[PDB]
């Protein structure tokens, strides 16, 4: 299931539990960016998937303050669980940094993130 | 400044309370209002963002499951508040469907939601 | 249709030709209209639509690279061709800078531009 | 070391030449390897990149349409080339569909591939 400790492939820890209810709360540690310890993060997961071999769908959102260092942006992950002996979370992610007006059209990175319950 | 209610650019309203540890939760629904239409939304919001005219990075999810419909599905909002007498929320979302392996390359949409406090 | 010169939101100006092959070539130049600002641009579009009200769906590249100035990167705008009273092109974006694969997560912005044949 | 065959992770074979001027010509088979699977392609490339160890900025963009079939719809990749022995060209791609105003929303998926030049 999702509930566990994962890692994505640049070496991030995603410690999550899967509520009974659709919720997802835990923390996320960066290897990457302005980022230090853990930090809290909540989302939301489909907890009655369909049942024809579909993932699950999940997402989750971490803004990146913590009581260490505040990089005044926030990622949210979008993505699928998909079981089998290598259980996987795959993803795609959107960061936003609070800009100015001027600065706003540079104000989004994206990229994809491939979760196991393996490091690098 | 962001508890309250959002409406977006289409005809749908999120209502949202901003607490003083950085969550966001709420609810998601359409401009009808009814219940089937009506989701669970949770994410994270910057509490102490920067004084130099940026915006309020933020993001949340929904998981698109209530007691009435299952869309096996779920966007991501990722953006920023930008506060005034018209102030906005600006975000790009991602809507991962559960997909099998096979149709997985097709398993994203991403598009942005502009929202206001002014019921349109 | 799609041939002339538009203009995004933030008043940058794309001068496009729509070729009877699928081709799109041109130009796209910031609003101060210097010859520094200027980047080639290539791309192709859906030259057979469908006819039941839909968009026309198209795409194009410009790699930052011009006589005077290389910014390392390229942006590839896709969307859609929507005819009418007044046309519109509507698009998100991807801009990828070269990084190092330690910085390779951080490649690449993304954003919506809309475009009209009338300045902002 | 851009030009020649790379293949994605999924079986696809895009068969590029990229051109002194920074553009990019070629072909995209979104099969092994008949006619009818076979699209033009055309984009742009840094033709002066860095040599610091960051990739090479590129994009380009497969219009669905040739003489046989039509999906009305596109999609950009935007990426970069990393060069040596084990050549990669990383990228993020959007593929929009022509939809009436109404589907809009649902227009854009947003995926990656990532392409060798060895057949995965
Ligand atoms: C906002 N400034 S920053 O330097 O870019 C920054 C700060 C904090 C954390 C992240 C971060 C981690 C992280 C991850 O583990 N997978 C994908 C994205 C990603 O972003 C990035
Ligand atoms: C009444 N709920 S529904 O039609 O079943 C449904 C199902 C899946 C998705 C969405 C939906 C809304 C919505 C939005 O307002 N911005 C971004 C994505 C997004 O997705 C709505
Ligand atoms: C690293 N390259 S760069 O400095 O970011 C760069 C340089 C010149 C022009 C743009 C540019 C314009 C432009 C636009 O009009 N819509 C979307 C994206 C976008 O990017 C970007
Ligand atoms: C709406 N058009 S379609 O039916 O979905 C269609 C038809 C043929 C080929 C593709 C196609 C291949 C392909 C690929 O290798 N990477 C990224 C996106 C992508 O799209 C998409």
């Amino acid at each position: 299931g999702i509930t566990g400790t994962w890692y994505n492939q640049l070496g991030s820890t995603f410690i999550v539990t899967a509520g009974a209810d659709g919720a997802l709360t835990g923390t996320y540690e960066s290897a990457v960016g302005n980022a230090e310890s853990r930090y809290v993060l909540t989302g939301r997961y489909d907890s009655a998937p369909a049942t024809d071999g579909s993932g699950t769908a999940l997402g989750w959102t971490v803004a990146w303050k913590n009581n260490y260092r505040n990089a005044h942006s926030a990622t949210t992950w979008s993505g699928q669980y998909v079981g089998g002996a290598e259980a996987r979370i795959n993803t795609q992610w959107l960061l936003t940094s609070g800009t100015t007006e001027a600065n706003a059209w540079k104000s989004t990175l994206v990229g994809h993130d491939t979760f196991t319950k393996v490091k690098p």
